[PDB]
């Protein structure tokens, strides 16, 4: 029961990341939630994630494939591993000139579910591997 | 599947508590001869061999425990997700980073698997490194 309401939650806003529908991801957090940015700092509070969906959107454009959710008997810890495909399309800080480049490499998340909604969410990838690509 | 969930989340529950112990041949039991280990924003080493030179030199730098540790599994029982917190002290010099004097840091840290039959055949590891040479450098 827990196990299916919390994977089926975390699945949904995957779903609403792959639509660009940031409404509909930021309905699933907490009002409080802790945002562990990969080799980042931790943001507190949807407002701050509505911030960050923005200002990744302002220079790239991403999906996340091949998503397996795993979970606790609890429903209370789940974790996410993925494939993220997306184009650098327009130029940003710390990045040569956008040109349409591609890249494709696997990340992960955990998240804490509580009192039926994400309270955190804690992302992680190569970003070593992620800058190489994107030039 | 309950039945797959267990097999998979045991598996690497018993690997972490075998980190905690020191006790490096456990580890090594309980991944495949095929291991891939992807080192956090480093390369991919392959097999056995290398794991068990990565404990080594590991060991020689650096002394860590577990704790908090989470794990979780898919109902096909194929792949697991961990979480813990590393409570850790730098005492001898690594490779490429700030000198060590025993230094100590405290940090989230999370890891995927692959099981097949029992086995381990990837750990792909993660944490915030900015955070961590952060706290070393403090
Ligand atoms: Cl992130
Ligand atoms: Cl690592
Ligand atoms: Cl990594
Ligand atoms: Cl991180």
């Amino acid at each position: 029961s827990n196990r299916q309401r919390a994977t089926g939650l975390v699945q949904a806003y995957y779903e609403a990341f792959n639509r660009g529908d940031w409404d509909a991801m930021l309905a699933f957090l907490a009002e409080d939630v802790a945002h562990d940015l990969n080799q980042g700092p931790r943001e507190i509070g949807r407002a701050a994630f509505a911030s960050f969906l923005q200002r990744m959107n302002d220079s790239y454009r991403e999906q996340l494939r091949d998503i397996v959710v795993t979970a606790n008997d609890e429903g209370t810890r789940v974790g996410a591993e993925y494939v993220v495909h997306g184009v650098y399309h327009t130029t940003d800080e710390g990045l040569p000139d956008a040109n349409g480049q591609t890249y494709v490499l696997p990340g992960g998340a955990f998240f804490d579910v509580r009192d039926g909604q994400i309270t955190r969410v804690t992302n992680y990838y190569n970003l070593q591997e992620w800058i190489a690509q994107v030039s």
